C-alpha cells in the first residue's frame, strides 16, 4: 500500500532531533515511510499543522510540551505539577480535538532566566525575585518564542514586575554569543539547551512557580492511529528514554560539535537498543 505519514518539526536544533528519532522509530518498527517536514513559525504552527494532517498539507505527528498546550487549553499561564499538565491535555486534546498524546520522551525543556556566573556572584541572584530587583540595570536577550507567548516574557513579567532597560530578540544560538560578549546580562536559557552547561551561566530559580511543566511528547492523530495502531506501542518505546542530560548531551552534539541532527538522532537510538542495526 505504501502508506506514508507526516512527521512535523519546528526549526530549532531539540525540535528537529525528537522529530527525526520519531521517524526513525516509525520506519524501523512499521512498514510505514515518513516525510519529515519543517514548519516556520512559532510554537502553535505544529499545532494547527496535526489539525489538518498528513493528507491536508498538514502533520500528523510532532512532539509537543505539555505546558504549551496547558496554557493554550486554560488562555492563562497557570502552575501545576507535572501530571496535572499531562493528563489536562491528554484529556482534553483527545476530547475537542481527537489528538492522542503518547507517553514523555523524559525531559522537561522549561524556559529559564538565566545570567552569568559573575553577575549572579556579584548580586548573590539565586531567583527571579532577586533578578527583578536589579533588572532595570540589565538588558534582557531573548527567543522570538519567548518574547511573544503568553506563557513567555508578558506574563513572566506582569507577575514579578520585571523592569529589563530593554529585550532583544535573537536567534538561539546568537543569545548564548551576545550574554558572552555581555551585549545582554540576561537570557531565556532553555533548559535541554546544548550550549548551556558551556558557558559558565547561572539558572535562577522560578520561585512564585510563574512557567507550568514543559515535558516533551510525541501526539498523533487519532484517525492515524485508526489507520496503523502499532504506531502507539512503537512511538512509546520512546517512553523516559531522554533524560534531561541525555538531551542537552544530543543537542550539544549538534549546536556545539557540527553534528547533523539526523546522524545525532539515529545514533543515539541505536546505542540505547532502541533500533537495531540494519
Ligand atoms: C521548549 N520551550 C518551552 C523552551 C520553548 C519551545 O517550545
Amino acid at each position: 500500500a505504501n502508506d506514508t505519514v507526516v512527521v512535523g518539526s519546528i526549526i530549532f536544533t531539540e525540535g528537529i532531533i525528537v522529530a527525526n528519532m520519531v521517524a526513525e522509530m516509525i520506519e524501523a518498527h512499521t512498514d510505514l515511510k515518513v516525510v519529515r517536514k519543517l514548519n516556520l513559525g512559532g510554537v502553535n504552527v505544529n499545532f494547527e499543522a496535526i489539525k489538518r494532517g498528513g493528507a491536508n498539507n498538514g502533520i500528523d505527528i510532532y512532539v509537543e510540551y505539555t505546558g504549551h498546550g496547558l496554557v493554550d487549553i486554560l488562555g492563562f499561564p497557570a502552575t501545576t505539577d507535572p501530571e496535572g499538565a499531562y493528563e489536562t491535555v491528554k484529556k482534553e486534546y483527545k476530547r475537542k480535538w481527537n489528538i492522542v498524546w503518547l507517553k514523555p520522551l523524559g525531559f522537561n525543556n522549561t524556559y529559564t532566566l538565566t545570567v552569568k556566573d559573575e553577575l549572579a556572584k556579584q548580586y548573590n541572584l539565586k531567583t527571579f525575585s532577586d533578578l527583578a530587583k536589579i533588572s532595570d540595570k540589565l538588558i534582557l536577550g531573548a527567543t522570538m518564542f519567548f518574547l511573544e507567548g503568553p506563557d513567555g516574557y508578558p506574563g513572566l513579567q506582569k507577575l514579578y514586575n520585571f523592569k529589563f532597560k530593554h529585550t532583544k530578540s535573537m536567534d538561539m544560538g546568537i543569545r548564548y554569543t551576545a550574554i558572552d560578549n555581555n551585549e545582554v546580562q540576561v537570557i531565556d536559557a532553555w533548559a535541554t539547551d546544548g550550549l548551556l552547561v558551556s558557558h559558565k551561566l547561572k539558572i535562577l530559580e522560578d520561585d512564585k512557580a510563574f512557567f507550568p511543566p514543559y515535558y516533551a511528547a510525541p501526539i498523533i492523530r487519532q484517525d492515524v492511529l485508526d489507520k496503523h495502531p502499532e504506531l502507539k506501542d512503537v512511538l512509546n518505546k520512546l517512553a523516559n528514554q531522554i533524560s534531561l542530560e541525555e538531551m542537552q548531551k544530543l543537542n550539544y552534539k549538534v549546536d556545539g560539535e557540527g553534528q547533523d541532527p539526523a546522524k545525532v538522532a539515529k545514533e543515539f537510538l541505536k546505542e540505547k537498543g532502541l533500533i537495531l542495526q540494519v
